[PDB]
């Protein structure tokens, strides 16, 4: 047991992907560990895809890590639109004169290169469809064919296909040891709460909260901390709260 | 009669294996009787395990039992991991850090041997599989094989496997005069109330309320009181609520 | 007839012995009568045998009565024990000081013969085997015999064995003009029903709610009030609900 | 046919002996009847002889009937009992005290001729045998000799005995004219229905339900109504369900 | 060949009387034909004479038809009485008064001449001898004498009394060529099946169900509708079930 | 041999003529062989000579066989009716305006000769006597003289008469090789089951189900299907039960 349980904890992983712009975040979950189901909720236009997009940005610009992305309701090029604008600290959504300043610039082919170039980012759109089966799939090809680190499932809302699908999600997450990251819509109380490991809720007004609303791991639940969301770069900051 | 009732008086234990860290639990059940099974529930995450953990630990510890862990959910290193930390009030899992520098310290192999260098705790796992007689073999043989005072099974969700189960351990107890407490997953109504003769409770939120569901020695039933969980030693502590 | 009916009028019993600690109890069944058979039923741990055991006491005690007791269940150790306390006002199986104080005291042995000194209760066990008129023949005894006012069979739960046995149970009664108490284990529709001259039962939380489930001689059911029982001196105590 | 008919029409009886205490039960049976077999049911100690008691009083006493009342279980003086406290609004069996207040007050006897001093109800009782003939026999006395208009048979529960019994009681009935209100035990499908012109069903909660299960001469079937117990003057009200 | 199932088509009545007040008995049966046995069955006091008195009556009065009644069991003043309610829908034998009103009030005389004024109706009764030719020697003069269209023999319970009459009676309806329709009591399997052509059964809660056992000419079997009983009009109305 | 086995192998007629409306009918008898005798039986109305009717329609009108039908109780007008409804997929008997409409409408003659324009179908009634011989020269001459593939004897209930006809008849099936097809009254134990090589049994309520009580040349026993009749076309159809 002795030399058991000593490999046992020099194997361990205990800190997984370490979050951003959040201090206090990485305090109460230890980052984001593979196998785990890291669920993200909030009201409606409460800043959630941001807030993983920024995460997803860090992971696979500064940890060197391989990002999949999968859009159920918006398209890929509305992604990549709002990861090139958050890249580049803009908000290329708000600015019909800066779209089109960056086209004949010259600066948008040097901004995607600077940012795609690379086998860095996976972005998968057109799940339209309600099948489960056609998804999963589609993650796990992005786990095994693209070695995708962390995979965005972007979104949800909240029977049995969001109980199932969960429960779907959860095993081929820990199967795997990706980490998976989920975006719910809420219109603890509010499959979801069970097979998720950590679950994060951003409120607003009724400046960002950041409660920890569940973290198996590490069982240390609670608000983290408090986050500023910047109108002109579009990144949310950390607070002085 | 007279002779009959007096020697009989005298003779029998009316107060078992105490328990610890929340004032008022022995008030209400009076510790813990051979022969009876205890069982604990609340939950998941809401602190069953490092409940009894702590109770394993004293009992074994300060009160020189000889207690006998059954695991069926997880591995025996996790337990020892967990019960190493507890001893050492500190958190081994959370830290990637402590376990590296207890490693290369020497403090690891020292807080091994002071815990399990003697004959007092006994792990057991791998019990993955979902047979009764092939677990009850196990337990029958910690008590008669190892002598152990005190056996805790961790865990039960929650038909007949568990009815019979429940049936089986119940028979166990009463016959070895072992003290077994059992930890079962809820997701008083809430054999499994029938066959237990001390059934505690934990709630959170939705500081943990502690509360004695059935109490068959005592009748007295309730809230015990409470405890507050200590994030950096991983210990539950009695509070001033 | 006048003279027939006048006679029959002023020869009628129609108040038995009076139960204690329940206001209410009395005017919905007025007593209980020799030949009847009361039923006393509830779920486990409800308060059964504590609720006739303070009847038989204040019987054979203050109604100066003769108290046949036959415990199918535990032990007379046991239930000398609990008489014993009652009587004292003090719960014996929960104080191991208590216990062991009173022995040393003296008190005991006051204690003991302050109340079987005299030849007013009777209590038998062994009866552990599921023989009907093994049964039978030690109740006639104790009536005939040891001339017993008050029998009450502890306990029964919960075919023929309880048919036959309520049948002959009732016969028994009706014969003799014995009160017969019976305890039942329920885990109206909840023999047993039919042979049943009264039934009560004990309600909890899931402060005891006494139902008169039944009432021949007087057909007046519902509820005849609550009890409140004493943690402390293991009374159940009339209550002000 | 003419005049056969006319005449025909002015001599039929179709209201009979009208009930009493349950508003509606005289709409759908138009009373009772000579030469028709009323049969009144229910479960034990569901109140079906306070019921008949109450019709047998009322009959006799304000209808100027003469009512003989056949008891196989109980007494005469019980009868004389219940039908003395039931003319004075009070429970007799209920009070140890008023039995004994009214034989030294006189009103006992002032009561007993108040209600047996005139030649109106006649009580025979020691029938126990189970000879059918024995009973035909005094019936058909009570019915010639005593020249009573209606009989009450007090009780029969649940072969040929019942059968046979229910065959010459309707044929007694038939062919002298009298109206035999039998009352029986309950333990439609519940001779018994064959020969009874009227079936009477009481129901109780699991105040009483008064069910036509069955009215030949009208065929008006269904629940006439309910009725309320008075538990003080033991008493059936018609109620306001 | 040709001319001969010509003629034959255009000479054969398949539409025999039509039955009344139960919507979708004409469609399985196609009425009652001329030399055909209907059999109207079902439970005592289920409604057969009713329903059949009904149907004599539109019969004799609105399709201008003659029709014979025997009865073996009642009256004809008692029949009579049932027919004239009937045809003023009202309840004679239910209401005292009516009976008492209408004979003064002139308009019973009224009613009778309304009703048997004319040569359309024929009651015969005085049948209570067992004696079949006795019956069928009265049946054929109702035919040839009386020149009945419809004879209803009223009625019969479920030997060769049966097997012979139902035989003779029909080789009676056959060989005149009358419509007789009989009613028997039933304490298909329930000559009574062999001989009838058409047979009838009342069903009632477990609002009467009518049901075709048999209809040989058709073949057509099974529910033909519902008929609502009007304890008012003693009409059975055709319902919405 | 070999020669006399070869001829003997390609001479042998195994398929007869194939059955009509029930599914696996054929699997179990491979149709209908000259020179057998098949017998057709039920209960009286369960079907019997519909089905039969539908053979020989469809053999005479699709087969482009020649087929005599002998009628010993009905008429031939009646059953050219049913013959021609069928053909017609309509219940002339059923519809008195049907039949009044056709023939004003031409239909009828149009029908008429569409059916037996041609020297097809050949009906013969008038047996109604109860001599063999007469009915076997008939018979007899149909076959030769009018050259019947196919000769349905319509009917016999299930002595000698039966005995030696059965057995008159299977002689001149066997003789002459025509198909015989017999209808019989059932009021396999139910000659008749000797000497016909072929039972048919139609079974109703507990849709029609059709039982191969014996099939001499195959052997195959029980029930070939199942039926379901039409009541607005008469025509039995193939089910899916």
């Amino acid at each position: 047991m002795r030399e058991r349980i000593r490999e046992h904890l020099s194997s361990e992983e205990s800190v997984g992907l370490l979050f951003s712009g959040c201090t206090g975040i990485n305090d109460k979950t230890l980052g984001a560990r593979g196998g785990e189901v890291i669920m993200v909720t909030s009201g409606s236009g409460m800043g959630k895809s941001t807030f993983v997009r920024q995460q997803a940005l860090q992971w696979g610009t500064a940890m060197g890590k391989k990002v999949g992305l999968a859009m159920l309701e918006e398209s890929v090029e509305e992604t990549a639109e709002d990861l090139i604008g958050l890249h580049n600290r803009v908000r290329l959504r708000q600015s019909d004169s800066l779209k089109r300043e960056i086209i004949e610039n010259g600066k948008f082919d040097q901004w995607f290169d600077e940012l795609f170039g690379n086998d860095t980012f996976h972005l998968y759109d057109s799940f339209a469809e309600a099948e489960t089966d056609r998804l999963l799939a589609k993650l796990a090809y992005m786990r095994s064919g693209l070695g995708c680190d962390v995979i965005i499932l972007d979104h949800i809302s909240i029977r049995k296909m969001i109980d199932n699908l969960m429960t779907k999600l959860k095993g081929f997450a820990k199967s795997t040891g990706v980490v998976l990251v989920v975006i719910c819509h809420l219109k603890d109380l509010r499959a979801l709460r069970q097979l998720s490991d950590t679950i994060i809720a951003l409120e607003r007004n009724q400046l960002v909260l950041v409660r920890i609303l569940k973290c198996r791991f590490t069982g240390d639940t609670g608000i983290a901390g408090y986050m500023e969301y910047n109108k002109e770069t579009g990144w949310l900051e950390p607070s002085s709260y």
